[PDB]
């Protein structure tokens, strides 16, 4: 079988508490003596339209800074604020700290989201990072501060934490650093995104999961070169594939004998003929949220 | 709309590794008891058609390897309950949450905490099917796996994975050890009934639509409870059941739609089809978000 699936959130679930100032309550990212969390927490309603950060956050005490863990509080003995995020120090360490890692993921990588309300866990979903560096999650008020992971053996890459959702109903933010991806601000103003593409060496990779699992409808017994693909998939607005992408289908092509380039000339059929109502895997759409090594793990 | 896991982590603590000989799966350990599949005690050649009791007849406590990682926990006692195992250890889990065992309706959804060798790999969303499959995504040595719903603190464990059918879906039991549907732990080639869509899902679909502003199906008319399961039946949909009504409650309420009128609308799609318009940004009907599920992600 093939599902969209997440890495286990348990050990990023005990990093999970709750941070307000003022009358805004969001989550942060409790890890040894320090929570991280977005930095318009500072904010107040006239703050939020062209928040001046630094002259805001200079204005605050550490006391401004409610940080709960269940039903502790945490205190705050410092605090600062690297880019769009605030780093709060307290006085107590999180025992339930991982090993981990701060990460910046690329375009088109994939990453697992636990999506917190309050300080408290309530679902983790996968997500890739758009080409437009959005992300199409599901995040609702009170949840800026959840964190986007991959999970490594024992480690823990946190690659990204929720800031907002833009009028289209997409979702931006930053890493771990505090910097966005993508052209977005951390003001409240109704931001669009470039034009999103879609992220090809993950519809095939989608593509081979579905011959594994005895699907191959749009299979043809054609090939085509890397060239001639990439021409008709830029006009189609999916990206570039690169000869790393090709080398990184190797394992999925091996394991199912269809050449990486006969896949895209069936990929390249399914972009001009489109579907004719038939479903792959369930989708009536090409999914790209699925890379070649999740596909890889999963299938074996 | 995606489909969404529940966290997993209070499960996570829960997860052990079971081993007969070389033969391993996952448990669920909770106090002092550890539930797997009984098949950990039939060697690949026994599983062709086992005899449990004869099995189990000849099996001692030390016979059973638990362990938490790395970490023996030494069994202490053991019985077989329809198709799981219990088997009592020394030491409480001190992760053991609030819990209970229940046993979910077709339709229903949870969360599946894939685990290999004791370890979780990875967490997903399943709904069962009407034929009492689910489709799962598990390989070798995922038996014991478990699929889980959370109301607040308390973890209600509804699944435990034993196995595959030739189409490629899932089957297994509830935490009492009682498959779901027609099948039974033995290394046979067995088949799932014809499968259907899950029309309560659907209208729980329809009404995140309209809660999304996109209600362009909705029509003037209604129907009867009786005459919607006749015709829906036709179109390979489930009939709607008394409880299905009962919990599209509150989505009705929020909309101001009642759960007749969706019925009709939704009877006149699948009457007159889509035209080429669609819902939500799909030509397809959706199935596998249940009424909470919409719940969780529009509220
Ligand atoms: C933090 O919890 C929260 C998460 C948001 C809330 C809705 N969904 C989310 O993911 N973040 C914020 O509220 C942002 C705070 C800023 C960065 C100071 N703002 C935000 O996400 O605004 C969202 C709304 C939705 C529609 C839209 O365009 N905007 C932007 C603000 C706005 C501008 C003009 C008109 C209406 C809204
Ligand atoms: C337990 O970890 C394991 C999980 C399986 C492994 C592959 N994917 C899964 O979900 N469960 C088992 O191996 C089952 C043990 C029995 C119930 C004692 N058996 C099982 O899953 O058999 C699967 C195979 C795949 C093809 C098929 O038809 N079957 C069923 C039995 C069979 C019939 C005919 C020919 C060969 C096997």
């Amino acid at each position: 079988g093939f599902r969209k699936m997440a890495f286990p959130s348990g050990k990023v679930e005990g990093c999970m508490v709750q941070v307000t100032c003022g009358t805004t309550t969001l989550n942060g990212l409790w890890l040894d003596d320090v929570v991280y969390c977005p930095r318009h927490v500072i904010c107040t309603s006239e703050d939020m339209l062209n928040p001046n950060y630094e002259d805001l956050l200079i204005r605050k005490s550490n006391h401004n800074f409610l940080v709960q863990a269940g039903n502790v509080q945490l205190r705050v003995i410092g605090h600062s604020m690297q880019n769009c995020v605030l780093k709060l120090k307290v006085d107590t360490a999180n025992p339930k700290t991982p090993k981990y890692k701060f990460v910046r993921i690329q375009p088109g990588q994939t990453f697992s989201v636990l999506a917190c309300y309050n300080g408290s866990p309530s679902g983790v979903y996968q997500c890739a990072m758009r080409p437009n560096f959005t992300i199409k999650g599901s995040f609702l008020n009170g949840s800026c501060g959840s964190v986007g992971f991959n999970i490594d053996y024992d480690c823990v890459s946190f690659c990204y934490m929720h800031h907002m959702e833009l009028p289209t109903g997409v979702h931006a933010g930053t890493d771990l650093e505090g910097n966005f991806y993508g052209p977005f601000v951390d003001r409240q103003t109704a931001q669009a995104a470039g034009t999103d593409t879609t992220i090809t060496v993950n519809v095939l990779a989608w593509l081979y999961a579905a011959v594994i699992n005895g699907d191959r409808w749009f299979l043809n017994r054609f090939t085509t070169t890397l060239n001639d693909f990439n021409l008709v998939a830029m006009k189609y607005n999916y990206e570039p594939l690169t000869q790393d992408h090709v080398d990184i289908l190797g394992p999925l092509s091996a394991q199912t004998g269809i050449a990486v380039l006969d896949m895209c000339a069936s990929l390249k059929e399914l972009l001009q003929n489109g579907m004719n109502g038939r479903t792959i895997l369930g989708s009536a759409l090409l999914e790209d949220e699925f890379t070649p090594f999740d596909v890889v793990r999963q299938c074996s």
